[PDB]
């Protein structure tokens, strides 16, 4: 069986900077936490190598989250292309409800799907080595802690693409990811932007946190999964 | 005279939920520090409002800041259309050693023009009231002070066009800029990239530092230019 879809030579819009520390992103598998259900994170570089319906589940998740309004800087909703213009722009990880090590076609991603997220220089070239990722959620899988795998999956993960230190630049206060999943995982507040967002149903604006991390010294307690 | 060169109706791609303070922007003029030297800044809201051959001494300015490599994250130099993309995204100011309150036709830039900054929302739209900036001194004019002179016409504008708050994401520890301007303009740090950037002649990475500055409440002090 081909290979290329997890090979890191395939990397498109990386860090211009620095190599990949491995040739490879195999697909991690692990349990939801306090569960025995088994979940597989599954490297994504580029769409070509996911079932289009998958995609097509994403962009409608996301676009309900931007929607909502209270957790992204946009206001609009993405179309499919544009969604997939700016999810994959560089890399991405869909973790699903699987204990398979590939990505099967037409599955039911409202069940399946347990959450996505992407990993990009967030930063122009001489800047490049520190990645941003945003993190989506399945709302039919809340309450199960998949946010602080899909973390757990990033802090093995970005580090082989070549990236040295991560930062979040806008995670709102409102965000309950900031002290269940980034506090948790020290992540260092590197910074505070007051009143950074007009969110909905909040009629003050409301701070954000930049969040920063060390991606080559990481605790190996948050690296493994067991 | 037609004075739609300076009306805010035509800010382009500016906050999203905030409208302008003002209808226009009007030159201002002042001193150079410690000199009898008068300058003028000037809106720019569209590229065809100054004139062609200014555009190319700062596509060239920009460039040569690019090439040294030390200040700004970028790494290849930008084309001329590139470079009227990029710093006149949105809004932007070029400040002329001039008495004259309109911009004349080939002057000689190279004396002439003192520096230029850009103005635009550092977020996509529900952070848009956030804006960046990012300036250019004429190396010719170095030592003269212009840099600071830029940065109170940044004060004095930027609350114009609607932003309530100013990021810059990334000055570097090296950069001069940091203590000779922005500390001495209260802008906090409100934040500290570790080993952010790669930069020429440096042989390890360069801390940046990620200033805030609130533009509802601004000390008079540093409003005035007299």
């Amino acid at each position: 069986e081909s290979i290329e879809w997890k090979l890191t030579a395939n990397l498109r819009n990386g860090p211009t900077f620095f190599q990949p520390l491995a040739d490879s992103i195999e697909p991690l598998q692990f349990k939801l936490i306090g569960s025995d259900t088994v979940a597989t994170a599954f490297p994504v570089f580029d769409t070509k190598y996911i079932p289009d319906s998958l995609i097509n589940y994403l962009f409608k998740l996301f676009n309900l989250e931007i929607e909502s309004g209270k957790t992204y800087p946009q206001l609009h909703s993405l179309t499919k292309q544009g969604f997939m213009n700016y999810w994959f722009h560089s890399f991405a990880v869909v973790v699903l409800q699987t204990d398979e090590k590939f990505i099967q076609d037409n599955q039911d991603w409202n069940s399946v799907l347990l959450g996505t997220f992407y990993i990009k220089p967030n930063y122009a070239p001489r800047c490049s080595h520190n990645c941003n990722a945003g993190f989506l959620v399945n709302g039919a899988h809340r309450g199960q802690k998949v946010g602080y795998r899909l973390a757990q999956v990033y802090l093995n993960w970005a580090p082989l693409l070549g990236y040295k230190y991560s930062i979040f630049n806008l995670v709102f206060v409102t965000n309950q990811a900031s002290w269940k999943i980034w506090d948790k995982l020290n992540f260092q507040r590197i910074g505070l932007v007051p009143h950074a967002g007009i969110l909905n149903g909040f009629s003050e604006p409301v701070d954000a946190i930049i969040y920063g991390k060390d991606l080559t010294k990481i605790e190996p307690e948050f690296l493994s999964m067991e």
